[PDB]
DNA sequence: TGTATCTT
DNA sequence: AAAGATACA
């Protein structure tokens, strides 16, 4: 048992021997020598624990990890009882809240739930370091989550993509846009959400196309 | 003070 | 590249 899960581990490790990763990982561990980066190392790819990867049916990418202590874990958004959800987290409650009728404040901030129903909690940035937002940005972690955009695309059919901020959406292009559903809104931080968030209704508009395609739709209460 | 995005 | 301007606690 180790820090990725095997499916993941088995259709993304020949990443690994490649320059870009190498010198990635080699940076992330001089930032640690340097710096507090975030999330810990053991909780990097956390993202890879929570569902075989052929059971994804729902993609959540967001920016960078919490910059914050004891906040990201390596699922986008989501943080371990007891901290307390973030104004971001906040703030995607508050979508779910209006636009799922049975949805009420979970009372926590940990999405581990919605990854084991095959929601991949993705970061188009998987380490940052403290107090410093995107500043691990353009360092080889794009061209990882590429990688894993990549794979999805081409091995499944009728994902959704739920692409929220800037740097999530550059991945869009990966994506065949009639194969799979890409919906595109501004970051759940205060800073952005203002500009699209509240009121893109993408939880309601994920599940109508899973119900169509006639897969199970997301639980969002089951937390 | 603290939580993106556009523009240059 | 990287920095200045730009809802609510």
């Amino acid at each position: 048992m180790e820090f990725f899960g095997e499916s993941w581990k088995k259709h993304l490790s020949g990443e690994f021997g490649k320059p870009y990763f190498i010198k990635l990982m080699g940076f992330v561990a001089e930032e640690r020598k340097h710096y507090t980066v975030y999330p810990p190392p053991h909780q990097v790819f956390t993202w890879t624990q929570m569902c075989d990867i052929k059971d994804v049916k729902v993609v959540i990418l967001g920016q960078d990890p919490y910059h914050g202590p004891n906040q990201a874990h390596g699922l986008c958004f989501s943080v371990q009882r007891p901290v307390p959800p973030p104004p971001s987290l906040e703030n995607i409650y508050k979508e779910l809240s209006t636009d799922i009728e049975d949805f009420v404040h979970p009372g926590h901030g940990d999405l581990s739930g919605w990854a084991k129903q095959g929601v991949l909690l993705l970061n188009a940035v998987l380490t940052v370091r403290a107090h410093q937002a995107n500043s691990h940005k353009e360092r080889g972690w794009e061209q990882f989550t590429d990688a894993v955009v990549s794979w999805l695309n081409q091995n499944s059919n009728g994902l959704v993509f739920l692409l929220w901020g800037s740097y999530a959406q550059k991945k869009g292009s990966a994506i065949d846009r009639k194969r799979h559903h890409v919906l595109q809104t501004a970051h759940p931080s205060p800073l952005s959400v203002y500009r699209g968030f509240f009121g893109c209704r993408h939880f309601s508009k994920t599940n109508e196309l899973l119900q169509k395609s006639g897969k199970k739709p997301i639980d969002w209460k089951e937390l």
